[PDB]
C-alpha cells in the first residue's frame, strides 16, 4: 500500500490514451522497465501553463543545487524521497531498485552523439559541479537528444493538445507575444514547414547511427534496453501523439525505419497504468 505517486500531465480525455509530455514519457518508461509499483496523478492546469511545463526552458547541474523541480515528479513513500526532473529520477530508480524490473538502465556505454558540439560551454562552463561519473555519458546524451528535439518542437506545436474552451484565446496570446500575424505562423505551414521536416530528417540521421551501429536489435546495445533509448523513446511518444499522421508515418520510416523499430521495441515499457 505504498507505490511511487507520479505526477504526469493531463491531456484531452481519456488522459491515459492522449498524454504526450516527453519528460514524462521517458520516466514512465523507466518506471514500467524498472516494475517499480507506481500510481499517476493526472496533473490539470489552463493552456499555456501546460504548454510551458510540457516544453519550455529549464531554469538553468547536480540536485543539490537546485531548489526546484520539474515534471515529471515522483514521491516514493519508501525512502519519502521527492524527485522532479526525469534523468535524476530514472538515476533514483536504478540506485535504489538495482535489481528490479527488466535490468540495469545505465550500464557501461559510449553514447558519442553530437561530441564536442558544446564547445563554447566546454571552454567556459557555466559551472565545474555535478558530471556525476558512470552517469556522465548519459546526462550529456540527454542534454543533447532534448536540445536537438527542442530545435524542431515547431512541427509538434499543432498537435499540443488545447482546451478547446480556451484555445482559440491562447492562440491568440501566443502569437502576438511572438511578433507574428497568424497562428499558421508558429504553427508552421508550407515551405517553412518542409525546410523543418528536412532538418528534422537530418538530426534523426545522426541519432540513428548510434542504433544502427549493434543490428542484431532496435535498441543501442542491440536487443538489451537502456536509459538511454527511453530519452530518445520519450520524445517519439510525443511525437507519435502530437505529428500529423502521414508526417509520424514519415519519421517512422526514415533512414531504413530505425526509429519506428525502436519506438515498436519500447512498447512493451509503455503501459500508461
Amino acid at each position: 500500500s505504498t507505490p511511487i505517486i507520479f505526477y504526469d500531465i493531463a491531456q484531452r480525455p481519456p488522459v491515459a490514451e492522449t498524454c504526450c509530455a516527453p519528460n514524462p514519457w521517458k520516466s514512465r518508461l523507466a518506471l514500467n522497465f524498472k516494475a517499480v509499483p507506481y500510481t499517476t496523478t493526472w496533473v490539470k492546469l489552463p493552456d499555456i501553463e501546460r504548454v510551458c511545463k510540457e516544453i519550455g526552458a529549464e531554469p538553468s547541474l547536480l540536485k543539490e543545487g537546485k531548489p526546484y523541480y520539474t515534471l515529471p515528479i515522483i514521491h516514493d513513500p519508501a525512502t519519502d524521497s521527492l524527485i522532479g526532473d526525469s534523468f535524476d529520477i530514472a538515476a533514483y530508480l536504478q540506485r535504489t531498485y538495482p535489481a528490479s524490473g527488466a535490468g540495469d538502465l545505465f550500464p557501461p556505454q559510449k553514447l558519442d552523439y553530437a561530441v564536442g558540439r558544446d564547445m563554447q560551454q566546454l571552454l567556459f562552463p557555466l559551472s565545474e559541479i555535478r558530471a556525476s561519473p558512470e552517469l556522465a555519458d548519459y546526462a550529456r546524451f540527454n542534454s543533447n537528444v532534448d536540445a536537438a528535439f527542442t530545435a524542431h518542437v515547431g512541427l509538434m506545436v499543432h498537435g499540443l493538445p488545447l482546451d478547446p474552451a480556451t484555445a482559440e484565446v491562447t492562440k491568440a496570446e501566443f502569437v502576438r507575444r511572438a511578433g507574428l500575424s497568424s497562428w499558421d505562423d508558429l504553427e508552421m505551414v508550407g515551405e517553412a514547414r518542409d525546410k523543418m521536416m528536412q532538418s528534422f530528417r537530418n538530426m534523426l540521421g545522426d541519432l540513428a547511427a548510434l542504433f544502427r551501429k549493434d543490428a542484431s536489435g532496435p535498441f543501442l546495445l542491440g536487443q538489451r534496453a537502456t536509459y538511454a533509448d527511453m530519452i530518445v523513446g520519450g520524445w517519439l511518444r510525443m511525437m507519435r501523439a502530437t505529428l500529423p499522421v502521414s508526417e509520424w508515418q514519415e519519421a517512422r520510416a526514415w533512414h531504413g525505419g530505425i526509429f519506428g523499430r525502436l519506438h515498436d521495441a519500447l512498447d512493451k515499457y509503455a503501459e500508461v497504468k
